[PDB]
């Protein structure tokens, strides 16, 4: 059976940026609500010894939109810490450069594409075949690991849920939270 | 070009099902926002002259998603009332014990289809063209509007910003104040 990951860091070491009582429901909550379902749905199926990444990449209906949360969600508390934010460093510094011209440019793009993506949704920074960099949205349980050649390098989560205790229907002001917390750490040890 | 309509009833009317602190971010913000976001993409364009349900019913995109979600949550705040909830009544309370037996398994069938309708979406009583009542969802904006036959006779919301400030990540909480709201009347109203 799947389990519910720690968070990489305490409860509060996202403020002010993200909330401790909106890590408690979206961790807490909505992150271990998908693993409990999973873990209901695939006893009796060809997925019961399978691994989760295995799972996403075979599935559709329930079994996928739940282990595709329970892999976006804990992507994404992996592409935040108590000491990302600000400029982005290292090789993935580089090949943003190399695709946008600017971190600044690439920024706006990011935002530009996080703001207009329509319901719940997850928008990422991910490194396609040829090397380069790129923004895609994904609705819903969607996720870039089903994409061969596609690796997924940062993600940030949409849905609702993620922001509206803090920022309730303002996504911009979320969107600076997001900012200011950015693992490029995380994001350097996907690229490279 | 297009006005956000007023709340059918006082701010704290659906107190305390649903908040006032809800209704002046749903109504207020939301709806507002897809409402200035038509104004804005119409204007000299071969929607501009078009009435609200005419521009959903032949759009896509950007154009489609808004002005069906101006339209949705229109129909989403006459679905409530301050005088509504309890048993249903007259033509409605007869054709639903048509459908499905009896009041208590419609609403179940009902809740079971909200509660797992998946990301942002709308679950709806419609009437469909044999004149036969049945729960359909849909997913982000789309809505029954658009399907020839098909009237659309209730709506519960289920994008997350309808109850995350009330009841967070339960949406059986929400829908149990969904049905101490439910409004029976405009349900007949657009049964007859
Ligand atoms: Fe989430
Ligand atoms: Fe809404």
């Amino acid at each position: 059976a799947f389990e519910l990951p720690s968070l990489p860091y305490a409860i509060d070491a996202l403020e002010p940026h993200i909330s401790k009582e909106t890590l408690e429901f979206h961790h807490g909550k909505h992150h271990n609500t998908y693993v409990v379902k999973l873990n209901g749905l695939i006893p009796g199926t060809k997925f019961e010894n399978k691994s989760l990444e295995e799972i996403v990449r075979s599935s559709d209906g329930g079994v996928f939109n739940n282990a595709a949360q329970i892999w976006n969600h804990t992507f994404y508390w992996n592409s935040l810490s108590p000491n990302g934010g600000g400029a982005p460093t290292g090789a993935v510094a580089d090949a943003i450069n190399a695709k946008w011209g600017s971190f600044d440019a690439f920024k706006e793009a990011l935002n530009d594409k996080a703001v207009n993506n329509f319901g719940s949704s997850w928008t990422w920074l991910v490194k396609l075949a040829d090397g380069s960099l790129d923004i895609v949205n994904t609705s819903n349980a969607a996720t870039p690991l089903t994409d061969d050649g596609v690796t997924p390098i940062l993600t940030v989560d949409l849905w609702e849920h993620a922001y509206y205790i803090d920022y309730r229907n303002v996504r911009p002001d979320y969107l600076k939270g997001f900012w200011s917390l950015v693992n490029w750490e995380f994001a350097n040890a996907n690229f490279a």
